[PDB]
């Protein structure tokens, strides 16, 4: 009944006001704290060098000039009167799937919550372009599935990780429970001079349209359904402690 | 051969001295390049919005001005003449066990090797700041050259601590599993010069049981942890729970 | 005709849209490159190491990440068709008089206009608390900055030389006049206070004892506590000539 | 005799050994407070927005995350145990004239110290590229800069006002002279490139050339391109005083 709600987009992004549309189907007691700009790759980052600068924009809105992570933590222990029940994180402008999960500020704002103890939800939207990301496909879906899986619950521990097509959304074709697909890592430098004549590099990343497994959240979207992943936060491999010889 | 290291107190960082020392009893092809700053809290994170600046110290050294994400991706993509055959990430001034892996800059080195193909391992040193790094330095040599030498799986990476002991009272090695915390985010909330309220973020180590297969419970015990983790996050076990949908 | 605004306070902030009436009250041909965000203490400074971030918000406002100085220097070489005849920095929350105009963005964005070659004004307004949020009498900017811009555009000025507003905390009809003034003086109370952040490492927060001292009956600070606009002519060159010819044996 | 070092260059820099240098021909009780980085553009800002961290090297080197008018503060307010007697800022690696000095960290520093009640002078050295190597000829305002200042603070100067010099781009036993030198007046160089960012986002760099222009032949500009040593009083009130009559109107 209590959400808090993130992304990383910022506070005045469209994305976040379609995920507060969305809450607001679940519940009246939404609590909204998310950054004052855009995050892009800042992953399960947070602010311990420099102060953290709360804005508040009215009772239930305010702006962190921090990270998603930061935002929960902020929402959490100090923003909320009581501990959320539920945290959301988006609707994330592009998708998140596949390796991006590592990277991803719209992802880490739910792992942040699952940390705290809370039941989280990470939400992106793919589109194609500049942008024209069609909100409403996230938001005449996502009520509905967040209703069942909250009425379901899931174990402690886990985040739920949803991704929806670029499609129209009364030609989604269906949901998938995913596994997290792979792509190539193509990442790319970009070698520059700044005028002062001094070098630079631009960081980015090849986004190939490589084959994936049939199972995975990439699949999924690409046949036009919604996503939803199960992630957890133990990377341990388990399956490979045993060798171990010789200790 | 080609080993490349990187970590998160920066180039100038003891840490980074004891690694090269441990690195040069390997081979004598050794890279580094690591952050121009110490940067706690950085997790994955790496630099889209802004530039990057790389700066050379000799033909085998170079700062960032960047993430240790960044300095793995510019060191395997730009600096050197040809892919590491190891990355080396660390000798962290402090633990990085439980929790900490997902916050951990000096773990997402070893992750974004990973993630190039390459095999990598994070090092971190336990401590009270007095850093006992002569016990990482007795110990990790041999530890990695045992490693390298059986192979490991494609996709893990190896997370290694060391405990705060005198070398010679090191009690052993364990293969562990990541241990899980209590989580102990903190908010100090001031005012700044002028008046205006700001907020520290720290964390202190949560109250959780202990595992006792788990990194915390060797370190504790006085052993070297190491713990092989992975980068699929799907919670598998859990996807079979869907009601209603395949998957 | 032409007018270009910017200010310190940010492309959000109410002195800005004040501003904007103000100008509008003397052109239709209005254009606004603002920073982001806040900007105190950020003085003459530009950004060289970094990019510059130019955001376009409609045909004639744009937010630039950066400071009042690189937003004037964006508006007259970037963004618009050809050189404006009169740049406007602030309205400023706050009164920019006396040591301020050294530090001061508001101040800055008029003085580079001024080195562009444009006739260059900058507006600040005084305030009160109650007692920690500010009110901010904008009406007496809005209401006074139309008339006494157009008789100075109107009588002209010179090359080289900014013009550095302040208006009184008084309500519109209460101000008791405008003074030609001089750039004032006070007392630089510069504090460093030392504390340890939540990981225990110490850092500084920098601030200013502010305080009421005398000052010069002439100042812009004595026009305002007075109740009077301030109207200060500024310039760029710095030298203090008198003290050229005074000599320990070198020419010139 | 106690005297405060800045720059803009930052801790490490090249021209603030030189800087230290020069300072220990006129005594032994030297302190240093320098930006941790380069500092281009500061001009006379300062950081009031976020935390000041400061860092010591040794007793009397101190590096400070922030402004070179931060730095001079932190010296005189903290770090020292009593006011300078002289504050010096520079030697910057490339001159400060005209127009420059409105965007001056190196010039700020020595504002700063004069705005906190102490003698201040900038310094600032002009060099040429070979390439894209700067070569700066540091020794000429090693050479010229200790007796130069010995004499100004032997002979007092007013209060109020602080004292910018340029050393040219000569060897030393080349330079002409020096010269008591008015601000002078350059052309505005400014231009923004536009570029696109590794994600296809656009940016701008902001390129500040010099002028290329005619200048007076009093100016600090005419001194320097002649090869002479160029010293200009400069002080903190900015009004048009002979303007202000003409105003009221
Ligand atoms: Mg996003
Ligand atoms: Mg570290
Ligand atoms: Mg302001
Ligand atoms: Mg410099």
């Amino acid at each position: 009944m209590r959400i808090l709600l993130t992304n990383d987009d910022g506070i005045h992004a469209e994305g976040l006001a379609v995920l507060e549309r969305i809450a607001r189907k679940l519940s009246d007691d939404v609590w909204v704290v998310a950054p004052e700009t855009d995050q892009s790759g800042l992953a399960h980052s947070l602010t311990l060098l420099e102060p953290l600068r709360l804005r508040q924009i009215d009772a239930r809105h305010f702006a962190l000039r921090g990270t998603p992570t930061d935002c929960v933590i902020m929402g959490v222990r100090h923003v909320l009167p009581g501990a959320p029940d539920l945290v959301l994180s988006g609707v994330n402008s592009g998708a998140n799937m596949a390796d991006d999960v590592t990277y991803s500020g719209t992802v880490a704002g739910a792992m942040e919550g699952t940390l705290l103890g809370v039941r989280a939800i990470a939400l992106s939207q793919e589109y194609e372009y500049r942008r024209i990301v069609p909100w409403e496909t996230a938001e005449a879906h996502a009520p509905e599935l967040i209703g069942r899986l909250m009425e379901a619950g899931w174990p402690e521990g886990v985040l739920l990780n949803l991704n929806f097509p670029n499609c129209a959304p009364e030609e989604v074709k269906g949901v998938r429970v995913t596994a997290q697909g792979k792509l190539s890592h193509d990442a790319r430098l970009d070698e520059r001079r700044d005028g002062r004549g001094f070098p630079y590099f631009w960081l980015h990343f090849g986004r190939g349209k490589a084959p994936v497994a049939d199972d995975s959240d990439i699949a999924a979207i690409r046949s036009g359904c919604i996503s939803m992943t199960p992630l957890h936060l133990d990377l341990t491999a388990h399956k490979v402690r045993a060798e171990l010889g010789a200790a």
